[PDB]
């Protein structure tokens, strides 16, 4: 719908004939999606340079061979000699095998275009709608916004698509149009129509143009355009399909792309040269075009098998399936080019509230009295598992789980908790989640009796709200709360007077139970209790409970302790003064103490084991919290960052101490800083501008308007879930936990897809390294052929292929999180993997032609068993007296090369074993870690089983069937390039990092 802005709420409502109180019937839906398409730009022609330098090039290769294939098989006729079989069927048998090649790149194109189709799932749905489907509002993607269903916004919210308000249900509605008008001075909206319908967006005051943010309110609208019509959309559209601005690794690539073209060429031109002294061979029949043509079909073929295909799918599949196991992990990562960055991250400066804390109040240590003997106690020290307001976790002793039941000192601290307490617990059915109702240091006592049970009552087959306020219930059916002695600061205390329920005992029973801080409530205990009964409050064993609570709040973990005692004879009611909380303090005197509980805001879900996993990977994190410096302190060494006993003076700063700073020292503050407490949202900015003075790769969490610059500074953006919609588009990243522990795990993934992408290079390069070579050491040295055009083309399909594109699958390696952050700025090569591709490549290319001059030098019960000059075996037909009782055409049998044909496939299968991992070995990391290599090595060994085997085969590739004696030779040579890599990988394992 054009000029919507000119047309009525009305008149926009008949033009898509829907109701602002129902939406679009599904009949609508699906015929609008199909007319105006999808809310998005066009994709951009990813045309590579990569494409066209190696993949368009190679394409031409394998026509220029199969053309110089149908030359020579025409020349072939004209040949009045014995009409030959083999060189008869090569067109044939190419064209056969280019067949296959095309094939397995279909599978490895239509694997990445699955693997990037479903990430679409894991698309935020950052928009909502009305449909006529259900009669509340709903949540769905972005690009599914067709022109004409109602959709609801709200604050924080980025507009959709371009929207016409139909009604503000806020008082006002405040939008931010900066991104477009130029203005972050948010603009007023409403619902009348502009009548102008030649006016310009600023005048526009009642359309909702996408992209924008809305400041304040809630508005309900119609959608008018979506995609490309959108008024920012055609702004959008400059940069749509015409831009320039590759990643740092797709240059790296398209980088090594143009080395790799340049080398390849070279080396079979070099083949194609040094060859032109046999153009002239008997074997070639004596003509100079017969035998150039034949050599160039070499070359060509070397050069097919040399050039490493199928990169570009498989770096694509790796990083989608990749990104589709971070989202499935609560990391959604937006943009697929954030992830080798994502990977690079050095610097995590995480938010403390949601993210690094549960920021739900959970108690996790008590104690009670266990014994006393000779005025002195042991205690009885339990830990309480779960760290949010659920009911669920269990209670400790001695890291054993035990029932509260079996002791009655937890019976009545239960109890206490349950009383002396104004709050209560709630099961929010719409979030699906427990909410705290009231105070949190008094929902964590609630939480806490849930988690107890100390009546072991039937909770199992409850429901999430019956659940909520079970135990606690139960309890409460037991003693009447007659009333409340509200808190004191004077006393740091406060109490409850309570009866036995269903009593006609008015006067007997009646307890108070006291709880506040444990010094001012130990002070006015006059008895102890151990199980059921007391005993007088002793000195030692008055000091040694105090001693408990002063390590639980010295500690590590910092407890906030609560002293529980209970009045077992309370002052008549009658003589209660309840006006004046000054009197309180009398009342809760001559006190038996039960126990003490200890609670804290604890850490999130394997966030402390994230935090060890950053040290280890040598990603530097800083705590952004909003609480003082001291216990930002103490919060930083109860989860991980600093140690239970460091010195934090260097290395923790406010707000107001940073700002003292120079600049000089306060970029040198962020440099060992680890902790800032209560900062101003610019400062985030300036730690960002800061870090990246050092060249770190950082990582800013974000939730809310005043983030968003420093989330868009930062080189991984990382909004929350729960955040508002505004800080998302400024993010690279989304935690759909909101916890610190996902964006580890995001990192961790990110690390993995870098590492899949060199074992997958690693193994291609290294393999068909050799294979060059292996055509060159014959030549240079001087030994007969070992290979022919359509044994290259062979090696090619079955080496390059399948086992090639298993490895993308490989898992994450073990010491992944155990090395330092990528500089994004290192080589895509460095000199010393360049080595481990020449030293494993110069192997299986000598392995390859000594398997083949092991036939003619050193041969084992074979025929032609010459140890001197194969060198000039052009001359064997020149002096005879060299040989004895074998002819010269010993030299053309197809015994060393089906041997150097199967070393090399075998070596290189051999080799894929290598690229299970960089540096870890095959004793560490098993070849059964990749089942979709093995079955790859399977299959591509079956296919080498089938040529060898079945009989038209190994005719129209000039081999012979090997005994299996001859077999466990060809394994004797290509095991041995396990253990030379092997030895290379303890090397730079064990010297080259550690
Ligand atoms: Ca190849
Ligand atoms: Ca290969
Ligand atoms: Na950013």
């Amino acid at each position: 719908m054009e000029a919507a802005h000119s047309k009525s709420t009305e008149e926009c409502l008949a033009y898509f004939g829907v109701s602002e109180t129902t939406g679009l019937t599904p009949d609508q839906v699906k015929r609008h999606l199909e007319k105006y398409g999808h809310n998005e730009l066009p994709a951009e022609e990813g045309k590579s340079l990569w494409e066209l330098v190696i993949e368009q090039f190679e394409d031409l290769l394998v026509r220029i061979l199969l053309l110089a294939a149908c030359i020579s098989f025409v020349l072939a006729w004209f040949e009045e000699g014995e009409e030959t079989i083999t060189a008869f069927v090569e067109p044939f048998v190419i064209l056969l095998i280019l067949i296959a090649n095309a094939i397995v790149g279909v599978w490895q194109e239509r694997n990445a275009e699955n693997a990037i189709e479903a990430l679409k799932e894991y698309e935020p749905e950052m928009g909502k709608v009305y449909r006529a489907d259900r009669k509340s509002v709903q949540r769905i993607k972005a690009r599914d916004i067709v022109p004409g269903d109602i959709v609801e916004v709200a604050v924080g919210d980025k507009v959709p698509a371009d929207i016409r308000i139909l009604s503000i249900k806020s008082t006002t509605l405040r939008v931010d149009q900066s991104i477009l008008t130029g203005e972050s001075v948010s603009v007023i909206k409403h619902t009348e129509p502009v009548p102008d319908p030649r006016a310009v967006n600023q005048d526009k005051k009642n359309m909702l143009f996408s992209g924008t943010n809305i400041a304040a309110g809630k508005a309900l609208g119609i959608v008018a355009t979506t995609g490309v019509s959108t008024e920012i959309g055609k702004i959008r559209d400059q940069m749509a399909a015409t831009e320039q601005d590759k990643t740092p690794l797709q240059q790296k690539l398209d980088e090594f792309g143009e080395q790799l073209s340049k080398v390849i060429s070279l080396i079979c031109v070099a083949v194609w040269l040094i060859n032109i002294g046999h153009f002239n061979d008997p074997v070639h029949g004596g003509s100079w075009i017969r035998g150039a043509i034949y050599y160039f079909k070499i070359a060509v073929a070397l050069a097919v098998a040399a050039i490493p295909e199928g990169l570009p799918a498989v770096i694509t599949t790796c990083l989608a399936l990749g990104t589709r196991r971070m989202a499935k992990k609560n990391a959604i990562v937006r943009s697929l080019p954030s992830v080798e960055t994502l990977g690079c991250t050095s610097v995590i400066c995480s938010d403390k509230t949601g993210t690094l804390t549960t920021n739900q109040m959970s108690v996790c240590k008590m104690f009670i009295i266990d014994k006393v003997d000779g005025d002195f106690c042991s205690l009885n020290e339990f830990s309480i598992t779960g760290s949010t307001y659920a009911p669920e976790g269990e209670v400790l002793k001695n890291d054993k789980p035990i029932r509260s039941g079996q002791f009655d000192g937890l019976v009545e601290l239960a109890t206490i908790c349950a009383l002396c307490n104004d709050s209560s617990l709630d099961f929010n059915e719409t979030k699906g989640v427990y909410e705290k109702v009231g105070e949190a240091t008094e929902t964590a006592l609630t939480t806490l009796v849930e988690k107890m049970n100390v009546f072991n009552t039937e909770v199992r087959n409850l429901s999430k709200v019956e659940r909520a306020n079970a135990c606690n219930s139960v309890i409460r059916q037991l003693m009447k709360k007659e009333f409340t002695l509200e808190f004191s600061r004077d006393r740091k205390s406060m109490s409850v007077y309570c009866s036995p329920a269903k009593s006609s005992r008015a006067a007997v029973g009646n307890k108070m139970f006291v709880k506040g801080a444990p010094e001012g409530v130990i002070d006015r205990c006059n008895y102890v209790r151990v199980g059921t009964t007391r005993v007088p409050m002793t000195g030692p064993v008055k000091e040694k409970i105090l001693s408990v609570i002063k390590e639980w709040g010295t500690g590590r973990d910092t407890l906030r302790c609560l002293a529980l005692a209970t009045r077992d004879t309370p002052p008549k009611r009658e003589e209660m003064v309840l006006d004046d909380s000054s009197r309180f303090m009398e009342y809760e005197t001559d006190l038996t103490f039960v126990g003490v509980v200890g609670m804290l805001d604890p850490p999130r879900k394997e966030v402390m084991g994230s935090i060890q996993l950053c040290r280890d990977a040598g990603i530097r994190v800083i705590m952004i919290t909003g609480d003082n410096k001291g216990t930002a302190i103490a919060i930083c060494r109860r989860i991980g960052i600093f140690g239970e006993n460091e010195e934090v003076a260097d290395r923790a700063y406010t707000g107001r101490e940073f700002d003292d700073l120079p600049l000089a020292e306060q970029r040198e503050a962020c440099r060992r800083a680890c902790c800032f407490a209560r900062v101003e949202p610019s400062h985030k900015s300036k730690i960002v501008e800061y870090l990246q003075s050092y060249d770190e790769i950082t990582a800013m969490t974000g939730d809310g308007v005043n983030d968003a610059p420093a989330l868009k500074k930062a080189e991984i953006g990382i909004a929350m879930g729960s955040g508002t919609a505004v800080a998302k588009t400024a993010s690279e990243m989304v935690l759909a936990d909101d916890n610190f522990s996902t964006i580890v795990a995001a990192v961790e993934e990110g690390r993995a897809i870098y590492n899949n992408m060199k074992q997958f290079i690693r193994y291609l390069i290294s393999s068909n390294v050799g294979e060059v070579v292996c055509i060159f050491l014959t030549a240079a040295l001087g030994l007969p052929e070992a290979l022919i055009p359509v044994q290259l083309l062979w090696v090619n399909l079955v080496t390059d292929g399948l086992p090639a594109t298993a490895l993308g699958f490989n898992p994450p390696d073990l010491d992944i999180m155990d090395r330092p952050p990528r500089s994004p700025k290192e080589p895509l090569i460095s000199g010393w993997l360049f080595f481990r591709y020449m030293a494993i490549g110069g192997y299986v290319g000598a392995a390859t032609v000594g398997a083949a001059a092991w036939w003619f030098m050193y041969a084992e019960d074979g025929p032609g068993v010459t140890y001197h000059q194969l060198t000039h075996f052009m001359q064997c037909t020149e002096d005879h007296p060299h040989f004895e009782g074998l002819d010269c055409e010993i030299f053309e049998a197809p015994e060393p090369m089906t041997m150097a044909l199967s070393v090399l496939v075998t070596i290189e299968m051999c080799n894929a074993l290598n690229s299970l991992s960089e540096n870890q070995s095959l004793m560490r990391m098993p070849p059964w870690v990749n089942i979709w290599l093995l079955g790859s090595i399977c299959l591509s060994m079956s296919l080498h089983f089938l040529i060898l085997y079945v009989d038209p085969l190994p005719m129209i590739f000039k081999l012979k069937a090997l005994d299996l004696t001859q077999w466990l030779m060809v394994l004797k040579i290509s095991l041995p390039v396990i253990g030379l890599d092997e030895i290379l990988k303890f090397i730079a394992r064990n010297y080259l990092e550690g």
